[PDB]
């Protein structure tokens, strides 16, 4: 057998590697020769980066769109290294990546070997890069791994050029035996504008394979409406009187109770919500609900996924970016609220108005009725320019907050906004910090501040 001749990313490229890249420049070229890679596929060469690569002797390929390239790339690597795993894409808008690694964790604590692309700042679930499958071929250098957990990305684009039906393409390069669907929300505007339109792209994922089992949630009308776009599907379901459940005992894998609500080391409705996907899947693997719950309570989520970062006050660190995502967190910290909620958020810089205008909207109506006090911060003394908040937002944001009477103060620096929340909160107060790149660094500062 050969563990070389793989495709690979510019910067992990040795000799006789495939490099992909959406674009390549003249110094793209010289690195390639450099090290020795045997071919390029690219969408563009920029300048006259063609002519020095016929003079350097190395062979390029312009193809139409780069994503169909790393579609092939990744069926050729799953059947040149692993063809025999099976394997699972997680797809939706929310949680799939708290799904897939769950799905991985039940796995890996039975014993058996698993591959996950997923990581808490998830960025290689695409078909721009061929990080995937450069990653398929370093696990199974040494033997291929009986699992793969896949996260998909339901709307994808570069240069905010939409990739159409990018769920089914990547979907249909993995060709899993289970397909698990999260949900359908908002989010990605500009790729999308309508709820039909992430319908149609996560209902794709399904269309990309003849057959298996996917696996739907009961519990999102749309994700329920999934089971009649595949016949050649069998169908299983999760969430609410469905064989996997949650109720006041804990979690019913099928009519037995398997976790009591105290045995559950986490207790947000993302997590739970989660946990049945990742439970339901691992039954279709044929895995017993005692490997399930043994996995559940091994479990370690992912950074800001409702973290704890402090008791009295209590101080939790949510990575809330989207409308349902928010309006889900709010639910889940005004659970177990003894005192004021204070909730810290970072509007999403460079993301246009209207994702500010959307989540600033959930906002409002999840604090209204509540003992709370809302801190929005511009956190322009830690975010990069691609994460700047304009102008323009920051004024669409806080239009919303000023239409619907929400009481709220504006705070451009993060640090300061943590800084008086910290003061202002007494230790029976509930401490909710959100946002994306925005508040990412607030565990950081909330250390020096301590």
């Amino acid at each position: 057998a050969s563990i070389s001749g793989i495709f690979t990313t510019l910067g992990a490229a040795e000799a006789g590697d495939i490099v992909i890249r959406h674009w390549i420049d003249e110094k793209g070229i010289e690195i390639a020769s450099e090290r020795g890679v045997s071919a390029i596929i690219t969408q563009d060469l920029r300048g006259k980066s063609s002519r020095l690569a016929e003079e350097h002797g190395l062979p390029v390929i312009l193809v139409d769109r780069i994503e169909n390239a790393n579609a092939l790339a990744l069926s050729w690597t799953i059947e040149r290294f692993a063809p025999s795993s099976r394997r699972v894409v997680v797809t939706g808008t929310n949680g799939k990546s708290t799904t897939t690694h769950m799905i991985h964790h039940i796995i890996e604590t039975t014993g058996a070997s698993s591959y996950t692309n997923t990581d808490s700042r998830s960025e290689f679930n695409t078909l721009i890069d061929p990080v995937v499958s450069q990653q398929i071929a370093e696990a199974s250098s040494d033997g291929a791994p009986e699992f793969m957990v896949i996260e998909v990305s339901e709307v994808q684009g570069w240069l905010g050029r939409v990739m159409r039906d990018h769920a089914r393409m990547m979907t249909a390069a993995i060709g899993p035996e289970v397909v698990v669907i999260t949900n359908v929300a908002m989010d990605h505007i500009g790729l999308v504008e309508s709820v039909e339109d992430v319908f149609r792209e996560v209902a794709g994922a399904l269309r990309a394979i003849e057959s298996g089992v996917a696996v739907l949630n009961a519990d999102d009308e749309r994700v329920r409406a999934m089971a009649h776009v595949n016949p050649g599907l069998s169908v299983v379901f999760y969430g609410s009187d469905s064989p996997v459940r949650y109720d006041g005992e804990g979690i019913h894998i099928g009519g037995d109770l398997i976790i009591p609500a105290e045995e559950l080391p986490f207790r947000s409705e993302h997590f739970i919500q989660n946990t049945l996907a990742a439970a339901a899947a691992c039954l279709e693997l044929g895995f017993s609900p005692e490997d399930i719950r043994m996995g559940v309570k091994t479990y370690r989520p992912l950074k800001r996924r409702f973290s704890v970062l402090m008791t009295e006050p209590l101080v939790i660190d949510d990575f809330a970016h989207n409308p349902s995502g928010i309006r889900f967190t709010v639910r889940s910290a005004a659970a177990n609220l003894r005192g004021r909620l204070w909730v810290v958020n970072a509007i999403r810089g460079s993301r246009g108005e209207d994702i500010n205008v959307m989540n600033a909207a959930a906002l409002a109506d999840s604090l209204r009725g509540l003992n709370a006090e809302l801190i929005v911060t511009s956190s322009s003394d830690v975010v990069d320019e691609q994460n700047r908040v304009l102008e323009n937002e920051r004024r669409a944001f806080l239009g919303v907050l000023d239409e619907r009477g929400a009481s709220y103060i504006h705070v451009e620096k993060l640090r300061d906004a943590l800084r008086m929340v910290l003061d202002a909160a007494k230790p029976h107060d509930t401490i909710l910090l959100l946002g994306a790149q925005g508040m990412d660094p607030a565990a950081g500062i909330i250390d020096e501040i301590r």
